[PDB]
DNA sequence: AGCCGTAGGGCCCTACGGCT
DNA sequence: AGCCGTAGGGCCCTACGGC
């Protein structure tokens, strides 16, 4: 893949690192292939801080790397044997970019450390406002990076080595704590020409960018709509395409598309994925999308590729956005200035316990199991009610986890803990059960799994430890799973044998017995808090006042704005003749809004608004549809003003919305909890 | 491997389905029966037996795949008692593609499996139409339409007559083009468990797909030189009005939009056409303006169309003018939920400007680009004389004008390819001999012919100097760069003839490659091989029909805003009664009847006078009014003097021919040496 | 050959944290 | 010692006709 160049003097030559192909192809049209080689890589690449020597050394990158320099790493490095006098590290400009760049330094600081110290590392300055390379074209790229006369590049040093050895191990290493640790300290959340460049700086920065993008932007939910960037961006993209479940469904390729040009700045792959997931009855306790096609199974099938499926919007996804286009959420300027985007949504229900949560961040993760929506609901009820409510009253009403995939949970002890401090194991079993086959023979019978565990791996790994004979007492095992029947997984026993001892065989050697390890760590005000039940529901529950209190006002704008001019419209059919006679006499629209405004008493917008009638408005329906809309207006502008008089009303409105939801959309609990 | 069998192993009541990928193997697990229902996925097209040999037959996974889920082997080692299943049930997509896959597996087991086609264990599933696919469909869907043993509705396959069964398998699946576009030719017709003779099946579905390929694919329109994706493309950039004034847009939002509402196919081939069309040194005239990496001459292809962006080209809007002024016949897609052009207004001849190039069923089709002014020059010539010859012609159209540039020698092969429509043409690379220093010489080629790989040729000449096919070659190098273009140098040992090697370099590499014209386009929706003349005639009865359909259009359009600006100028002559009229009538109904009885006036009329705003009452109005009738007056005498004779009709062509080739005309590019 | 260009179809490397 | 789920990145079989 090395596209190497002509001159074969390592003092004048200088090779570049980009990311893949994409990238590759313009880097390869506008360099200079006299004295530039370029290497595209693939991705992120291995970090050996964490790996061990031997997968090292097999990696196609590193070797593909070391060939390229030619130059050996450890004990066997020979900077004499350098194929160029300039490694240009020139990852696209993203947060992607930086960790790439963090993990490039890391391969050079515990392989290739002299070239480091002999200054042979430099770092390319690409401008901003691209997803990568590849969307500049040659000549900018040559113009603006790669050209000698005018580039910026940063000459990689390094000044105190304990330092450096200390800074890479602390972020690039496998204890996770130092890493948390330094994100914490220097977290800051929101509320010709060959400069030199500390190794140091650069590993903390960039990894720093990388990390905080991380954790705010991409693997952690929000508190109050329970989402991530990548799902509320999906949901959005289906509400500004009137994707609604009224209206047919809409094709994935479509959605994704759209999503990706107008908000999501990534891979279609990670959209796609995250929608089918968002469609999958036994992923999510209340999906959010209505999927037309095949979206994947229990077995660990994959979804079909997206140009074969379509998607709309659930029922309860209309909920989530309910309300969301009169002022009640924040909106934001996308990654391109081009577009207008949700911070978060209404979220008229409790989405995140609701759904729960599981991210893999930097330097944390999170773990938030799915709930029954008619106990939170009702746990957000008594907390209207009393905002000094326990834990322990709380959980009155939400017994515990519910998981879509119903099973089994062992105790209450690890819930408790769990809704206590946000942390703690949860004992999920199977539901099995023993019965007779004929003969004096017996069965095992699983008709539910455990909340994410793939049922095709599970009775692999069965096999696998009757093939091994790991376990005693199994003879046949069969897998009757059907859609007129559900999930039916079959386990003969053995005659004479004991079926209850291999059952507790199976619980204690196969997933059919899983731990789920709550850690329930969310973004409260942009930042990863680790939050408890009763925290969470107040964050939600604030939420709601602000959104509720927000769409009142602005529904009081807009009924007062048209009743201003429904005002001026009134005036002109009490007036019709001095009206028309105005205007006839008036030369100019202009002189015609003057004269209005000054004979009438009216500002601007009536007269305005009078201009733009049209002659059909006077026959007598339309005038009694514009007194009655008048006279309904009056009502409903007093109904809000007194919503916004009296906060125990507007409160008492929340409980009444939230208990429609549940009325409406409240489902039994599936998942039972075993004492 | 991918094979998900069933419980039961009683192979009388066990049955396997094949379908064309995972997409379709998810809806077919999920709603199968598990019991007796097995399910083998394949990976797209499968190989032809019938052209392929013995050895990469026998190396092909799927095929493997499928002899290890049979178990009962092939040719003289068939078993039929070691058949694992007794219905092999062949449930591709409801599509033409999913034909030819069902031709292809058919052929396979005729050629490799007969016995198991004479006891009739291969059946076919129908799968209902309106889906891309089966992984469109949901499991319980297809289990109950097409799985479901108490409702399915199967085809056995039955082999009656051996004779004709191989002479068909031989003619649609064989390596002998002629036969199959003889079979096209005379068969194509161009705009619960039934038995199936297998000759029936291979003819009907090879003639789907047949007919699909040509008419629907690969070969062009004659009349805007567009297939169906790159014209389904270009509309899909105008109804997003992502035109070259506008910035660019998301290609993976161009692909969706296309792919959704016109192009039901993979994203793959709309977003290479969208990469090519792009491209400077593929498109003589370049209809897509790219922003990112869009490849180049070394075959390197473009980015992930995530990153790059793409708008139309300044000369795109001459292909799309006029398209809303009922100049072209539009259609339903796919679905019948949306609306697509049968065909461009194309005011400018795209199919000899840009060439074409496409491999279809039976037939396919290769013509260069052209020059722009060469082509309208010859388009006016033949507007003036219909009987004018193809060397007239010639003396506007000099031959083919590629974007490489390049060098073409001698006319014949062009005299003989606009002549009968097939026609070799030897292309040339550009290059020189000249001094480096020290007595020694250099080679140096800036321009290659046209659709050669650089790289690909650089490597080629590496071949022949490193296995000693050739001497005096001494060092060899691509000094391409965007300050230079194109710049191979070839260094040459000292005291070498340089003609020599480059000569032999000719003969031996793609520094010079053979054009094999064949320009076949499609007329009146039919394959057909076309001279140059007939390709410009098309054309221009094109462009003819486009500016009367114009002209018509535009003449039903004044002559309704006239009788509404006459409605008009009578409420303004009555504004008082009007109004009157209008307060006195309670619905809009009647206020309407009222205006219409009282002012002789249409529904259309009255419709309008109640939908004017009140600030069309100032008294500049009436004027703007009178002043817009009566311009409106003339522009219809001009329409009509337009639609009356048609010789200033073509002379409006004429003009607006004339207009593009000011604007857009350019100099040529390939050199003719004689 | 093996390439041209529209079509069918799909799988494998990496980071990151926590639990097993 | 392997999975969960958002992210970075990419390559290889097939049909079809003509030279
Ligand atoms: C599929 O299995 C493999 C196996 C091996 C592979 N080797 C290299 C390799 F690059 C790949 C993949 O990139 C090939 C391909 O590209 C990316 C994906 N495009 C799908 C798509 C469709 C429609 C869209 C869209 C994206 O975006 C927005 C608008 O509409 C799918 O996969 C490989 C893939
Ligand atoms: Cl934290
Ligand atoms: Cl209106
Ligand atoms: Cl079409
Ligand atoms: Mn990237
Ligand atoms: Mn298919």
């Amino acid at each position: 893949k090395l596209a190497d160049c002509s001159s074969k003097s390592p003092e004048e030559c200088e090779i570049f690192l980009v990311e893949g192909d994409s990238a590759g192809g313009s880097t390869k049209s506008g360099r200079d292939s006299r004295t530039q080689a370029i290497l595209p890589l693939r991705g992120k690449i291995l970090n050996v801080e964490k790996a061990r020597l031997d997968r090292i050394l097999n990696n196609n990158e590193i070797r593909q790397m070391i060939t390229a320099f030619g130059t050996g790493i450890g004990g066997d490095f020979d900077l004499a044997k350098a194929r160029y006098h300039k490694i240009v590290i020139m990852t696209d400009a993203d947060v992607d970019g930086a960790h790439i760049r963090t993990l490039l330094l890391t391969f050079f600081y515990r392989f290739m450390r002299p070239l480091i110290e002999a200054g042979y590392v430099y770092i390319a300055q690409p401008p901003t406002g691209y997803k990568g390379l590849g969307e500049m074209n040659a000549d900018q790229l040559w113009e603006t990076t790669m050209n000698p006369e005018h580039r910026a590049l940063l000459q990689v040093k390094l000044e105190d080595a304990i330092e450096a050895d200390q800074t890479f191990e602390m972020l690039m290493g496998d204890v996770v704590e130092n890493r948390r640790q330094f994100i914490e300290d220097n977290a800051v959340y929101a509320n010709s020409r060959i400069n030199e460049r500390n190794i140091t700086s650069e590993m903390r920065e960039s990894f720093l960018d990388y990390a905080m993008s991380v954790i705010v932007a991409r693997a952690l939910p929000d508190v109050r709509d329970g989402l991530k960037p990548v799902h509320r961006r999906i949901l959005y993209g289906l509400n500004e395409q009137g994707m609604t479940p009224d209206k047919s469904y809409k094709k994935s390729a479509r959605i994704v598309g759209d999503v990706m040009g107008k908000y999501h700045p990534h891979g279609d792959s990670s959209i796609y994925e995250a929608m089918v997931r968002m469609a999958q009855d036994f992923s999510y306790r209340y999906p959010l999308v209505d999927g037309q096609g095949n979206f994947g199974s229990m077995d660990g099938d994959g979804a079909a590729a997206m140009r074969f499926t379509e998607a709309r919007m659930t029922k309860i996804t209309l909920e989530l956005l309910r309300d969301i286009n009169k002022d009640t959420i924040d909106f934001i300027d996308n990654y391109d200035g081009n577009e207008r985007e949700p911070s978060v949504l209404p979220a008229r229900f409790p989405n995140l316990l609701a759904n729960g949560a599981s991210g893999i961040a930097v330097g944390m993760a999170t773990n938030i199991p799915p709930h029954n929506l008619t106990e939170l609901i009702n746990g957000v009820l008594s907390l209207s009610k009393n905002p000094d409510i326990s834990i322990a009253e709380l959980m009155e009403d939400i017994e515990g986890p519910d998981f879509p995939t119903a099973g089994l949970i062992l105790g209450k002890s690890g819930i408790r803990r769990a809704y206590e401090t946000g942390r703690g194991s949860i004992q999920m079993r199977s539901r099995a059960v023993i019965e007779e086959r004929g003969g004096g023979r017996q069965r095992i019978v699983v008709t539910e799994i455990p909340f994410q565990v793939n049922k095709a791996r599970m009775i692999e790994k069965i096999a696998e430890l009757v093939r091994d004979k790991k376990i005693d007492g199994i003879t046949d095992l069969r897998d009757e799973t059907s859609l007129r029947t559900g999930v039916r997984v079959v386990i003969d026993v053995r005659k004479d044998a004991n079926a209850s001892v291999i059952l507790n065989n199976l619980y204690k050697q196969t997933p059919l017995q899983t731990s789920f390890g709550v850690n329930m760590i969310a973004l409260v005000n942009g930042r990863p808090k680790l939050i408890n039940l009763k925290e969470a529901l107040v964050h939600y529950l604030e939420h709601q006042k602000t959104v509720v209190r927000r769409r009142t006002q602005y529904n009081l704008r807009k009924a007062k704005d048209r009743a201003h001019i429904l005002e001026g419209l009134r005036i002109a059919l009490d007036h019709i003749d001095e009206i028309i006679s105005t205007i006839r006499e008036s030369d100019t629209d202009k002189v015609a809004m003057e004269s209005l405004q000054q004979r009438f008493k009216l500002s601007e917008k009536q007269a305005q608004a009078i201009l733009d009638m049209r002659l059909r408005r006077l026959t007598g329906l339309e005038r009694d549809k514009i007194e009655a809309e008048y006279n309904e207006l009056l009502n409903y502008i007093s109904e809000l003003e007194t919503i916004l008089a009296d906060e125990e009303v507007l409160l008492q409105l929340v409980r009444d919305e939230l208990t429609e939801i549940r009325d409406r959309f409240g489902d039994d609990r599936r998942t039972e909890i075993q004492l």
